Parts: structure tokens; C-alpha cells; sequence
């Protein structure tokens, strides 16, 4: 009667996989019977601190184990508390881990029941395909101006000459005075403007719109795009790619 409690923790310490499932099974155990006494003004500061620590995980691991993020984004989404868990970090933690597909269950279970998770969300979907999903959350919460479905109709099919000239145009709207768009489409405007440059051979105006937007009229390109940590992540590859591709037909330069 106690013969196949200890064989589980010797076989634990073999192969991740079954300690992991261990973990997340038992500690939502646990934390389900705590229900019953311990009552309301315990649970609240209780899950404070634990968010905390899960917060403080995420942020301070540097060494990126799949099973131990797979593991902490787990155990997150199966309890009524740690839903607002991190909107920002997540998005790297999963990226950097390769485990999109349970952080993406966990960022749709925290948009059930507002606006940087979609953002997060469409450089999660931009990392497995899915680019009809992708078309699809920059029409229902980013948006609200009537240049974004009129691009991307002509981005839809492919037809990526309209889908560059009605961006540069909606970039420099001077007054507009119907109300004016958060950030959160600013920066959607601007990369899905790199986007419909990289679909053609259209480098040169690429490299220019990408490298013009982080710093002054000549470019030191020297230490702006290795601090801010976005620019590591979006204008980055886009640009050493066009660059590159530049080069690659044969000059000095």
C-alpha cells in the first residue's frame, strides 16, 4: 500500500517527460485542496506571490529548457488566478523555447472573459504559418481605420505592389481628424509595410524604411539595434536580410 509511491520518484529522476506530468498534476492537487479552509483574504495574496515567482521565472531563466517552460505555462491555465500572468514575456519565453502551442491556449484563455496580448499573439501565429489567423486579429482588434482592409484585400491575393503603395500613404496621415489610432497599429502599419516590401525583390526601399525608422537622417547603425531589445527582435533580421540581398548582385558599396 505504499509500494507504488516510491518507485514514482525513483523513476522520476530518469526522463523529464513523466516527472514533469508528475508536477503539474500534483501541484494543481494540492492547490485544489486548499479550497476548502484557508479561506477568501488567504488565496488572493497566496496567488500574488505565486504569480510573483512565475513572473520572476520567466523572467530571470536564462538557459532555455522546453519541459520546464511547457511545465510553469501549464500549470498557469488551470486555475482561476494566474490567467493575467505575463502578456509580455510569454510571447518570448515560448518563442525562444519553441513551445508555441500551449502559451497560445494560455494567451486565448486570458482573452476570454486587452490589446498588446493580440500583438503578442500575432508574433506568436507568425511563428507556425497560420497566416489566415493572422489576416484574421488585424481586422477584428487592430483596426478601425479604413486603409487596413483596403490593403489587405490586395494582400490577400497576392498582389503586393497596392499592398506596399496604400502603407507609405497611410504612414504620413497628417491631421485625419476622426480620431487618431493607438501605437498598436503604428507599428503594424510600419512592419506589414516591410512584410509587402520583402514579398517582392524590393530591397532598396526596404532597407531604407526599416533602417530610417530607429535613428537620424545618416545611420550610425551601431549600438541602437543591439539595445531597445524590440529592435533585436523586429526591425533586425528584415534588415540584415535586405542588406544582404543588396549586396548580393555585386557592387562595392
Amino acid at each position: 500500500h505504499s509500494s507504488l509511491i516510491t518507485p514514482l520518484q525513483a523513476v522520476a529522476q530518469r526522463d523529464p517527460i513523466i516527472a514533469k506530468q508528475l508536477f503539474s498534476s500534483l501541484f494543481s492537487g494540492i492547490l485544489k485542496e486548499m479550497d476548502k479552509f484557508k479561506t477568501l483574504s488567504e488565496k488572493n495574496n497566496i496567488t500574488q506571490k505565486l504569480l510573483q515567482d512565475f513572473n520572476r521565472f520567466l523572467n530571470t531563466t536564462f538557459s532555455f529548457f522546453p519541459p520546464f517552460v511547457s511545465c510553469i505555462q501549464d500549470i498557469s491555465c488551470q486555475h482561476a488566478a494566474l490567467l493575467s500572468l505575463d502578456p509580455a514575456a510569454v510571447s518570448a519565453g515560448c518563442l525562444a523555447s519553441l513551445q508555441q502551442p500551449v502559451g497560445i491556449r494560455l494567451l486565448e484563455e486570458a482573452l476570454l472573459r486587452d490589446v498588446l496580448r493580440w500583438v503578442e499573439l500575432a508574433k506568436l501565429y507568425r511563428s507556425i504559418g497560420e497566416y489566415d489567423v493572422l489576416r484574421g486579429i488585424f481586422t477584428s482588434e487592430i483596426g478601425t481605420k479604413q486603409i487596413t482592409q483596403s490593403a489587405l484585400l490586395a494582400e490577400a491575393r497576392s498582389d503586393y505592389s497596392e499592398a506596399a503603395k496604400q502603407y507609405d500613404e497611410a504612414l504620413n496621415k497628417q491631421d485625419w481628424v476622426d480620431g487618431e489610432p493607438t501605437e498598436a497599429e503604428k507599428d503594424f502599419w510600419e512592419l506589414a509595410s516591410l512584410d509587402c516590401y520583402n514579398h517582392l525583390a524590393e530591397w532598396k526601399s526596404l532597407e531604407y524604411c526599416s533602417t530610417a525608422s530607429i535613428d537620424s537622417e545618416n545611420p550610425p547603425d551601431l549600438n541602437k539595434i543591439w539595445s531597445e531589445p524590440f529592435y533585436q527582435e523586429t526591425y533586425l533580421p528584415y534588415m540584415i536580410r535586405s542588406k544582404l540581398k543588396l549586396l548580393l548582385q555585386g557592387e562595392a558599396d
